[PDB]
């Protein structure tokens, strides 16, 4: 196996996802990129290129997280270069704005399509990655996997009801997880607010009581601190949203 | 429209949902016992003759909430009868038992089949309410609906990891329908822990602080106290799980 | 001892004890109405003419439950008219108003003078209860502690800094509570919002998302609910705000 | 003012503010170490020689912080030597192991000793410090105020029912603090759970879903973490617990 650590990141071609293959590139980790399809290849490569100058191994992995066997397929590649696993960021998501008390303009088809990425999709990949993770933890030390929720999973506001429901069950499975692959793996959720992945802006920063939005790179640092830093955190959700849940 | 208040109540042919039918009879109101199909049917017909028997106007209508026209027809049905709606009760559900560490035994497609009843059908059942629930709000009184939650959706535990998740996405769209459906109508979620419906006994007492288990009538109680008797209460998780959360 | 239940409510001249004095005097329990000091009786004498017209058996005891030979004295006062205990309901408490945000307004003494009543002092009575509750709780049912808590220490707002810290004390200390009293005690919580003892009033009800504020009735009601009718509830606080944790 | 951040610790001589200074200077910043008295001076003092080996400038003061004029004094010496406060961690504290059950064995004495340090003390510090803090932030980067609770604050276990109410205290103060401090000043809490700060360890290892306890180095880790790289994160109480939350 590699002697240099691994981060698999899904969602790795935008936001969160691709600040946080590049914040583990700069730790010197080896990171496996995670491409959804063909539209964000492009961006996946610019991606790969950054964390390459930044002085990173990398490969890319296509994967669609809701099919289950491109979880399993994308595991098999980072097992073939590096076999090992030392945490995984799960960042693929999606969702599509839709007014709370608009009811008429919500179906269950996006219910289960909001779902189908970010609870089954954040499970599958999750369950994947869980031999080499185990696996890759020694007799001192855990390895690590974020899941990427919402805000809106805690208070129930966001983009459509349908994604802050989703997003409520990550939190909560987050916490079977947590207790479940306890003591080699420890599970956390971070729950970000307002972030511009670069009017819209100056509504977003009044409303806060911090009186500014997130950049991705805030989570991403998030992410690090909870693989690297935290031997005794699992099972948490930490809300990173400027304020908001203040009022 | 009658001048009896209304309740309706799904997964009524058993469980919480029949001691809740039973206990809105008791208090004079008349109830649309929600049966789920020929299976459940004989059961639904005892819950009907008992609450009958306590005095209750009555009606059986059929639905799988799970599909969103079965949810419409069970409301223009009540519609008809009695043209008022002033509480609806989400008892629907379903699980299977799989362990949460038995993460090879599990599927997309049971996640789904659970999400499918306990959220997405819960929803579509609100949502077909909302027009004759917000119309039977008074000047001075809402009305009620009460999401039928569980313990496993607070912490992860639970019949299944898919179960759990679940249940946290009901205890956030309890949130976000609380909001947005203010202030003519109150959306709260119950969380039991254990429920006999009538050794297995002796190890759910033996753990638990209060050296009990809930049985179905308890939580009947609690969904009629929130409607008849608590104003100001909406938004809210109510766990009634005998300390469990103590340890 | 008496064969008809006991509630004893400490705060009972005025506000929430009041109507909770009242509420359970209505079902038939005795109450021991707890009186602060002098100036205090004459509306504590009006409760008991109230509750006797209510068809209940009464006393009055004055406590400044801060001492806790004033708790002992006064629990010493009711085991000797009747023998048992089956209920506490802690409403004495104190504040004064001062923002948040005026550092240079509030001390030392005043974080002390509100803790000494809302939670030494509620801490006081609950153990001078504690042995007739214990001894009043029957094979099949346990007896009720209810904790007036406040929305202010849940989210930290309220009339003080100094009154928000003594409620979440008083949070914290339910759950203790509760761990150490099961069995045979329940120990919950209640979490109010604006509660208008009889401009202002119009404030108050539009920035709450049900657009109105609570009577103390309600507070009673949630009170004699959670003794009466929720044996499986233990160590929760239950918000009654009128949405605004909701925003 | 110096060119160097500052870094306040209370509760410095030992624990986790000693190896909270440590961090800090660390860093590269210049750290106040806050020492309580004459009895833990001399451990102070090398806990000011660690941190001058590590690099950084250095000063002792002495401060009893629940005495209002020891925190002005404190900050006054700070703001002499070096004019400026960027980070404030309030590790001051005290408690005494009664279990929670032996109710004859603890007294208001006790709740309002460990009240004076762990919120009174804690408040008294951070209000002193708030000019400075205020001062030192800048149109881009927000200061810091780390406080120390515990998992007996969220929980109501702990070395006494006296210290949990003080830390559920402490994190209501948090909340009121970071929302009325916002948007210059961020305030979040810790909640550690078992710490060896060097059998007994046997038995709090199994008893963790992480099995092991953590040392005083975790918890500086999370507050310079919070300090440094949350622009975020405010009003929040963060758990490391090694899982004891999960069961
Ligand atoms: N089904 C899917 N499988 C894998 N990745 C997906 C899937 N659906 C969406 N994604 C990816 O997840 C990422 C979502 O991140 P983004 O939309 O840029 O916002 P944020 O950084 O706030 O999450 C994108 O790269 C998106 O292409
Ligand atoms: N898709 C569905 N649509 C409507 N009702 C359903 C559906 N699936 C299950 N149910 C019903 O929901 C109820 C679940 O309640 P029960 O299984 O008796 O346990 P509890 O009382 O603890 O909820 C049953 O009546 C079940 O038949
Ligand atoms: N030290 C004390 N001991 C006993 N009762 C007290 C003490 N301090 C205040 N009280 C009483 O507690 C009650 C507080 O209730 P109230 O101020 O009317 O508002 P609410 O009904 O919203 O609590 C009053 O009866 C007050 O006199
Ligand atoms: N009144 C006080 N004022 C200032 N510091 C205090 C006061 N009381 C206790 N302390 C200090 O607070 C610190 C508590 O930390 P410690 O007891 O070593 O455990 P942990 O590292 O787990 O907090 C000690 O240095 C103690 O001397």
């Amino acid at each position: 196996q590699s002697s240099t650590p691994v981060c698999v990141i899904t969602g790795s071609a935008s936001g969160i996802g691709a600040a946080t293959a590049l914040r583990f590139a700069q730790a010197g980790w080896s990171v496996a990129i995670g491409n959804f399809d063909d539209s964000t290849r492009d961006a996946a490569s610019t991606v790969e290129a950054l964390c390459r100058d930044a002085g990173a191994q990398t490969l890319i992995f296509d994967a669609d997280v809701g099919k289950d066997a491109d979880c399993r397929h994308a595991v098999d590649m980072v097992a073939s270069r590096w076999q090992r696993i030392d945490a995984l960021i799960n960042c693929a998501g999606t969702t599509r704005v839709i007014p709370h008390n608009a009811f008429d303009q919500i179906d269950d088809f996006e219910f289960e399509r909001v779902y189908r990425v970010n609870l089954i999709g954040l499970y599958q990949m999750t369950r994947a990655a869980v031999p080499l993770l185990r696996e890759s933890a020694s007799a001192t030390r855990s390895t690590s996997v974020v899941n990427v929720s919402s805000l809106a999973g805690l208070n129930g506001t966001g983009s459509s009801i349908a994604y802050a429901a989703s997003k409520g069950a990550v939190n909560t499975l987050t916490l079977s997880l947590a207790r479940n692959l306890a003591p080699h793996i420890r599970v956390n959720a971070l729950a970000p607010g307002m972030v511009d992945d670069g009017g819209v802006l100056s509504r977003m920063t009044e409303s806060a009581p911090l009186k500014r939005v997130s950049r991705p790179a805030e989570i991403a640092e998030l992410a690090w601190f909870l693989t690297a830093h935290a031997p005794a955190i699992t099972g948490q959700v930490i809300a990173a949203e400027n304020g908001l849940l203040l009022g």
